[PDB]
């Protein structure tokens, strides 16, 4: 099956974190552990790259890092000490902030980290994980949130309970997941149609389910 019907995936409720956070626009940063003695000012944090067991630690991505630090309080104080705007990008929420010191050059970086709105959903908080009655869920969109697992989970059927996506340590998988049901009606019909499309004005992606 194929809509236009999507709930909006750029209006989610944004309650706490629970994951690592990308970041990038550092295109001549010589070394990350200047950024997190820029950052750790505010608390407990680490910083991760592809490589650190390298020839040195001067070869860091071409200009990207991952963030991966307190859960919740560093995450939060970061974003809402930097600057932020929300739909004024005319396409996406984003965060920025800023490192430089005229030292050589100045530019601003972007931030986007990890919401629980992007783990999971549910359509009754009251309820649980009921036994054995859950498919699998994979080659979703690179973030497919809440906003947008709430819309094709319930129009397909109407009936759910509960919807995820699986994460492991700081891996920021966000590809493979799965989805609960208190119903049979979810079970037999997402199997038989296996594969769904988003045909959005500007905006288009599919989803894919496998049986249990």
């Amino acid at each position: 099956m194929t809509w236009s019907g999507q709930l909006p995936p750029r209006n989610y409720k944004n309650p706490i974190y629970s994951c690592k956070v990308f970041l990038g626009g550092v295109p001549w940063d010589i070394t990350e552990a200047g950024l997190v003695n820029t950052f750790r000012v505010f608390g407990s944090l680490s910083v991760e790259w592809p490589g650190k067991d390298g020839k040195h630690p001067r070869c860091p991505p071409k200009g990207y890092v991952y963030l991966v630090f307190e859960l919740e309080k560093s995450v939060r104080s970061l974003l809402q000490a930097c600057s932020h705007d929300p739909l004024s990008p005319d396409g996406l929420s984003e965060y920025y902030f800023k490192m430089s010191s005229r030292r050589m050059r100045c530019k601003e970086v972007q931030v986007i980290p990890w919401v629980l709105a992007d783990s999971n959903f549910v359509r009754s908080p009251s309820q649980r994980l009921d036994p054995s009655r859950t498919v699998f869920v994979g080659a979703l969109h690179g973030m497919l949130n809440a906003e947008a697992l709430a819309a094709i989970l319930n129009d397909l059927f109407g009936g759910v309970v509960y919807a995820g996506i699986d994460t492991d340590k700081h891996k920021y998988p966000i590809g493979s997941g799965r989805v609960t049901f208190n119903n049979q009606r979810s079970y037999l019909k997402a199997v038989s149609a296996a594969f769904v499309e988003i045909k959005t004005t500007k905006f288009t992606k599919k989803v894919q389910i496998d049986p249990y």
